[PDB]
């Protein structure tokens, strides 16, 4: 009843119960939960409770852009969209008008890779931290350019560059947006940079892009030819960079500064777009949340969700765990003590977790009071980074089973596991995981829990590969998470074996298997 | 009860008791200290108690640019950003277009080079002076370019350079804010000078920019690619400077003025930064306020917090120490006895201070007037020059110790310390600080206090280094502040020593090393 802000949502209902139905606002009582309404709690002193320049009623009664996520529309939440370049096939012409002698290899752009390129893992976990340290946290605007069709051939021999001179480069790229919020007049500054060697500055313009970038797409709207870089002209190299990107290094992208306007329901008609921009609200948004990067095999979320100051008892703002965070922002199924996607079962046990250096000792800082030692049922503060990766493979011999191969000797008869149900060992344990399904020259973890209920009853795990490992373990009375490492080549190799021998009291529950970056392969 | 200026705080609470809650004013009563709360004052004579575009109100209430630092929430602290240009990378060509013969090095700027390089340190410390006298004090506007990637090479041979020709010169750059206040229409000049040969004025524009610039930001947001100057031209260089540049001096950067609006917040929607300007505020802002720079090994800070003339009764404003002004400038943690940073502990025996002649000597006239000789119980005067330099190491025999290199003959088992305990002495006392951990080619400093309570009993101190040296230190009843100075070397040389022979009586605490300025080179 009592108003606060320029908001219709009352005192009493911005925080502590929060529900919009046919445009009037009324509390939450848990009667219409799965009734497509969900719980919030808002700042009650703004009613832009996020950085959003939108009132917390705007952006949760559905008034506001139908083009902005509905993940936005929690009032913590902020509508913010992140534009990268996809690389796609790059070509190299000796010529500067646009014959000669030429080359052209597909090339893919990795996304999370730089920020997960440098992190190095141990065999065990102290402590209840049930997650590793990533070296650097970069963001979704980076690209890494992975060349595939490499034969070993050198680069120079396709070439003929024998001195000083060198070849001139073009580009296949694809312009993806991954935000919350949708973006009008786009023009994006790009620097191709070969490891701090940045050959060009390309600017996408206007007239190559269209004046509309919904998020979730690239400019070639999914199925279709990339975009060249003729459309403003050729990029320059020289002989220095030849052979530095033809032994190890590859070539990275990275948007440099984005520029644009967003749209405003307007009194009358339609929308109107012009009075606006992405780039006097970019900082009020990124300086009230944290950031939080979800990564799937195949897809990217980052969200910003407004967080508390801890050292501001004035700074009157909703708390939230990081699992409600993690609801509330990318969506998620709750099931009894899980959180789902629409398929992957996301848990601090069944997914990766990456944290920087300051995120990684807040959370080790915020652990020991915990009484339960879980990651997710820790407080969100103003201001970090947390990256989430989806594992390649995963099981916890439960209802999720999505393997390319089945094991040997697979007791899941079981009730004493994480997950309900665990996997029970008698003798050896096998897999043959082929060639084919994997990608080469790249770098893999095979990651698991072993419970045992004895004494020093112990396991030994071998990773049959090009760089094949044995390695020995110990379980104990807790549950115990063990990850090992292997390396990807090319395919015209023999299959990947992993073999486990135990000793038939052993428990093995939850095992997945993740990417991690690439190998430079030798060239 | 009565109300002087526009200001809802009353002429009873803009003086006296302080605080601003939910939008309102209340007393200080001291019930309320430790929950994040922090006690200010105002004037009553002016609504902006600064020379800022804020009132006291506006100000410390949250009613303003969130943008802001909350350091600048203080009423005495005003919101002045201060612009500077970071060096990163130096590249000379010889065309005009962007082939030719061409060098890459990596250079690194300094900001607090120049104030701190006028330094000259006593080995005893006279009155109550601990500190020392610069020859000249600069703000955070200049940076001074040192080169890294330095084999013993003629910058001339690899030009090839006669009689009178010379090359071009093409830099990277990056545009960070150092002060309590944002930054939008950013319009800088910066001068490129060589020992007074202002090779160019360059002007970052707006398009290389983007609208915004937050406090504590680079152009290039953290972790990206210097913005390079093709984005307007080539500067030239001609051979005069060659081998100046060669031999002895290092090229200098820095900022002479720089244009641009900050934001309000309107009546109906968001900030707007059309009709405003960094270049109004300030005259306002530097001229009430002392100049009081703060420089880490890894960021710098300048702030300009409004001082009192002491030559006026009429005048009624707040005053001051420096150890207050600095909590409430930069934000502390008070401990006992002690000021806190975020982990540094900082005092007058703690860290070096740095004035200029106008400043040094007022400090040395308000010397003897205090009764306890020590430098942070003197009142704050208009237009001083104040500079903290911290040691790049600092122990004192208590909680905080992160020196690298660990000590020989330490009884810390002992409580007539400055701070607590003091380390005892017996015979040598030894440290082997290696070459990997000390910046090559730099003028550093050791410096400690000496008390003995005895007559005569003294020791020997050594540095030992490319230059070694041996001294010889009586200390006596009271504490002695000493210091003595040495240089680093390339990292081709052995360890560094620093050896002191004791006669088993003389008391030694708050040991640091610090870091004046670089020398140029022989090449
Ligand atoms: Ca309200
Ligand atoms: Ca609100
Ligand atoms: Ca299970
Ligand atoms: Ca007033
Ligand atoms: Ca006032
Ligand atoms: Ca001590």
């Amino acid at each position: 009843d009592l108003d606060t802000d320029n908001d219709n949502i009352p005192d009493s209902y911005e925080r502590n119960g929060y529900t919009i139905k046919d445009l009037i606002a009324v509390k939450w009582e848990d009667s219409f939960a799965e009734q497509g309404y969900k719980k919030y709690v808002s700042n009650y002193l703004e009613s832009n409770t996020a950085g959003d320049p939108y009132t917390d009623y705007e952006k949760a009664s559905g008034s506001f852009d139908k083009a902005i996520k509905t993940e936005a529309r929690d009032p913590l939440v902020a509508a913010y969209p992140i534009v990268g370049v996809g690389m796609e096939k790059l070509i190299i012409s000796t010529n500067e008008h646009a014959q000669g002698k030429t080359v052209s290899r597909a090339t893919t752009n990795s996304k999370t890779e730089s920020n997960t390129a440098g992190v190095s893992v141990n065999v065990g976990y102290q402590n209840g931290f049930t997650a590793n340290v990533t070296t650097n946290y970069s963001h979704t605007t980076d690209n890494s350019t992975a060349v595939q069709d490499s034969n070993g051939e050198s680069w120079n021999t396709g070439l003929s560059i024998n001195k000083g001179e060198s070849a001139y480069i073009n580009a296949n790229v694809r312009y993806y947006n991954t935000g919350t919020a949708p973006m009008y007049k786009v023009t994006p500054t790009t620097n191709l940079v070969l490891d701090g060697d940045t050959l060009s500055t390309i600017k996408a313009q206007e007239n190559q892009i269209g004046n509309n970038l919904s998020p979730g797409d690239t400019y070639p709207k999914k199925g279709l030819s990339p975009l060249a870089l003729n459309t403003s002209r050729l990029i320059p190299i020289n002989y220095d960079q030849l052979k530095k990107l033809d032994a190890g290094k590859q070539i990275k992208l990275e948007t440099t500064q984005v520029s644009g306007n967003f749209g405003t329901k307007n009194s009358s008609g339609q929308i109107v777009t012009e009075g606006n921009s992405w780039s006097d609200y970019i900082s009020q948004i990124d300086s009230i949340s944290a950031s939080i990067i979800l990564d799937t095999e195949n897809e990217s979320y980052e969200r910003r969700v407004t967080a508390k100051n801890l050292q501001d008892p004035e700074d009157k703002t909703p708390e939230l765990t990081i699992g409600e965070a993690i609801e509330k922002a990318f969506g998620a199924t709750k099931k009894d003590g899980l959180l789902y996607f629409n398929d992957i079962p996301i848990d601090e046990s069944c997914v990766e977790l990456i944290f920087d250096d300051n995120t990684a000792n807040k959370i080790k800082d915020s652990l020991k009071t915990l009484s339960d030692k879980k990651i997710y049922n820790v407080k969100l503060e103003r201001g970090m980074n947390i990256l989430i990766k989806t594992p390649t493979y995963f099981t916890n011999f439960d209802d999720y089973n999505n393997y390319p191969s089945t094991w040997s000797n697979v007791n899941t008869t079981n009730q004493d596991g994480l997950q309900g149900s665990a996997n029970k060992l008698n003798g050896e344990t096998k897999i043959k995981i082929p060639m084919s399904e994997l990608k080469p020259y790249k770098r893999y973890v095979f990651s698991g829990y072993s419970k045992d209920p004895l004494t020093s009853n112990s396991i030994i795990v071998k990773i049959k590969a090009k760089e094949e490992k044995t390695d020995y373990l110990v379980p104990e009375q807790g549950y115990t998470k063990f990850s090992y490492e292997f390396e990807t080549t090319e395919k015209d190799s023999s299959n990947i074996e992993i073999t486990l021998i135990g000793s038939g009291t052993t428990y093995l529950d939850n095992l997945s298997i993740t990417e991690l970056n690439s190998t430079p392969e030798i060239l």
